[PDB]
């Protein structure tokens, strides 16, 4: 048998957790033993867990679909005490609620070479550097300082973080994540208080402890092609302009194509900048903001919502911007930190 | 041609009331569009599906009277955005529209007013807080008939129903009602409907109705909207005459525990003396069970309804007691407050 009680609060928390991650794989398994039950579930390519302390009547295990019970939980009265118990057939009693659900017992259910530490809020801010430009690269530059370097690109566009590397790190090969299991740790850091993270790689997959929780993952298959080679080397004209006063013109041009017109143009003239916007079936938007440029006057256009992802991830107050014509790659980065750097394709405007 | 200055804020709210009636799915620009007409110290926007229009009215400080047509999700989705509190500056020069809010400058494609489509003999008044009371009892039971009953004391009535599956709210009848018939109401027009009176504070609403059309003034808002072509049933055919059980839950701990067990759509009522079992079944995911106190002194019954019927039902029910009108397990019920002055009658199930 099996036969545990848990808070209901405390029990929905540590239930949302795995919520979001073939009968059996629809479950999701109960181990209850030693003064404390884990919860953990998979789609072979991720697993996550999470474990809390709770006194344990009976030990055991059993596996039980997954959303229908945290819809269970959800109706379940706050605070209550619910009762889990076995007698394939597992019941649930919270008052006179008694449910009784259809299960797969426990039996049906399926080394690490680096090791080291990053808090998550620092953690979450590099894959939400890199998330909306595959997978992302995993790897160390060895810059005399160690930067530990995360790479997300699409063919030219690209999108690079560094931050200085912690300690346990050398020696950690280049490895690629899939993009699956970047949004679903980013959901699991937006769902938790700041704390120490646990990264342990593996030859194939890597984890991440954050106390209750421990998120696994395998690995992509194949090389990632030195991603220096899109990036632009020389790029003459600099071009600065206030961080927030640009992502909020940005925004207000591009709503008079909703639809594929979502490319902009940046009329760039000596400490001024023109936007705009054109649809012949809508018509034409115009703004104009003041700019820090130097260089010969240029036209270029860029595409309005790949911009605001960059702004909305980029955090000094100015913007700087590393161009060539209206067909080179730009490069964007900050006016203070050289940690991230980002490259996007021009369009034709 | 035209000219004026408004509040972006006060502007877009003035907009979200007449946002959703222009069909984004339609055909022809110019019904995509929504007119603005310009005149006497007011501003007045204006759209339609050809089967219902919306007009709504705020008081502005005017430079230029003129009217043009502009699409309406671009620009809703454009004052959305612009700053809030900023004030906003449109301008012609027909089909030309110009947009104004500090450094930004639009121009859109419109079409003149001229482009744009275009008495009744009933008309009374109804507290806005009364009137949607009648419609959210309704609106989750084509149309619903709207009529009064001659009952010595006029019972202004609304009514839908599926079959057997029925809604009736009755309320004491205003003044110039006299007179008034029976027409049905599109579902279109009483969700759209029910939507503007959620946006809106409480007031007297001037209901007017026509021998075609029926006409909803909430004071900045006026709303109108076509009858549908048709007969509706006698429902009193529709209603049990001797249900001869009565039943009586708590409606709160009655939806928290139908609630709970219909996670696992119909669930079965096992009624005893002074005791009620809630009983879901699942062969595919399994059961639930739950039990609530009752007031039940008939001969104990076995019957089946659908989950979310009963959750909307006692959603719109509001004393501490819901009542049960019944008979056997293939009999249908009826429900009741404890002020009857509304009913519902559903089907049961087999369980």
């Amino acid at each position: 048998h099996m036969r545990i009680t848990v808070d209901r609060s405390q029990f929905f928390k540590s239930l949302g957790r795995v919520h979001r991650v073939v009968p059996i794989l629809s479950n999701v398994l109960i181990d209850a033993e030693n003064g404390s039950v884990q919860l953990k579930a998979t789609d072979l390519d991720l697993e996550v867990t999470e474990s809390f302390t709770v006194n344990i009547e009976k030990a055991g295990a059993i596996t039980v679909p997954a959303y229908l019970l945290y819809d269970i939980v959800r109706k379940l009265p706050d605070g209550s005490e619910i009762v889990l118990s076995v007698d394939s057939a597992m019941s649930i009693v919270s008052g006179c609620t008694h449910f009784q659900l259809q299960c797969l017992p426990k039996i049906d259910f399926p080394q690490f070479g680096c090791r080291f530490f990053l808090s998550a809020s620092k953690l979450k801010h590099l894959l939400d550097c890199t998330q909306f430009a595959n997978g992302i690269y995993f790897h160390i530059v060895h810059d005399d300082v160690l930067k530990l370097r995360l790479v997300a690109t699409d063919g030219h566009r690209l999108a690079q973080v560094d931050m200085e590397a912690p300690s346990g790190v050398d020696g950690m090969p280049g490895v690629i994540i899939p993009r699956k299991a970047v949004g679903e740790l980013q959901k699991l850091l937006s769902e938790e208080i700041d704390g120490d993270v646990c990264i342990e790689l593996s030859e194939t997959k890597i984890r991440f402890s954050l106390g209750s929780v421990v998120f696994t993952s395998k690995l992509v298959d194949g090389t990632f092609p030195d991603y220096q080679r899109v990036i632009p080397l020389g790029n003459d004209r600099k071009l600065i302009v206030n961080r927030q006063d640009f992502s909020s013109a940005v925004d207000r041009v591009s709503t008079i194509s909703n639809d594929r017109g979502r490319a902009v143009k940046l009329t760039i003239e000596h400490g001024q900048l023109k936007l705009v916007v054109n649809n012949p079936d809508s018509g034409s938007a115009e703004d104009q903001l003041a700019a820090t440029y130097t260089s010969e006057p240029l036209e270029i256009g860029f595409n309005s919502r790949y911009l605001l992802d960059i702004a909305g991830q980029l955090s000094s107050d100015e913007m700087v911007f590393m161009l060539s014509d209206a067909v080179a790659p730009a490069l964007i980065r900050d006016n203070n930190n050289a940690e991230v750097l980002y490259v996007l394709m021009p369009v034709r405007v």
